[PDB]
């Protein structure tokens, strides 16, 4: 089973530091803030094999690279950053303007990341649920340079999401 992640949001947010935590159980710090591709991986996700494809963007146009291709998408933003959060919101209305004018419908996992630098919040965990419930689209507070467990859980996650 293959199934598309896409990974969407401002440069800054932590995309790529979040997508090699995933792949590699590491945090690399300074990662090519241009850089666009995606990476394989073999998961398994409820006991059950996955090819999973992470598409981790750097951006603007031809979204639909992206739009017409993921299973799934990850929409980041951190909660350092009233900036990240802000454009965290247009691309879940450009999700929702793609489902609405196409009929794909594909499920969004909202992501405030460096809860490593909650001390430096600009954001509260209470605004993103906010945002998440005007999209409907689910929520989680993560940091690429804390444990591996919670970043495999919202990537799981997605897959999950992509199978319902
Ligand atoms: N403190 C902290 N910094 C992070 C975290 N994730 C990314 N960063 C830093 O934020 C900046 C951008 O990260 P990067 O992965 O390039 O984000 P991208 O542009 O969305 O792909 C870099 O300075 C990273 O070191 C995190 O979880 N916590
Ligand atoms: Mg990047
Ligand atoms: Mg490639």
């Amino acid at each position: 089973l293959e199934v598309n992640l896409a990974i969407l949001g401002r440069r800054g947010a932590g995309k790529s530091a979040l997508t090699v935590k995933f792949l590699t159980k590491r945090f690399i710090s300074e990662y090519d803030p241009n850089l666009e591709d995606t990476y394989s991986s073999e998961e398994t996700v409820d006991h059950q094999p996955v090819h999973l494809r992470v598409m981790d963007t750097a951006d603007p146009r031809n979204c639909e690279r992206y739009l017409n291709w993921a299973h799934a998408f990850l929409v980041v933003y951190s909660v350092d950053s009233r900036q990240s959060f802000d454009s965290s919101s247009s691309y879940l209305e450009l999700l929702a303007l793609h489902a609405k004018e196409t009929q794909r419908s594909i499920p969004a996992l909202l992501l405030g990341n460096k809860l490593d630098m909650a001390q430096y919040r600009q954001v509260t965990k209470a605004e993103g649920v906010a945002l998440a419930g005007r999209f409907g689209c689910l929520f989680f507070e993560v940091s690429a340079c804390l444990d591996f467990e919670h970043v495999q859980h919202v990537f799981h996650e997605a897959v999950r999401e992509a199978r319902r």
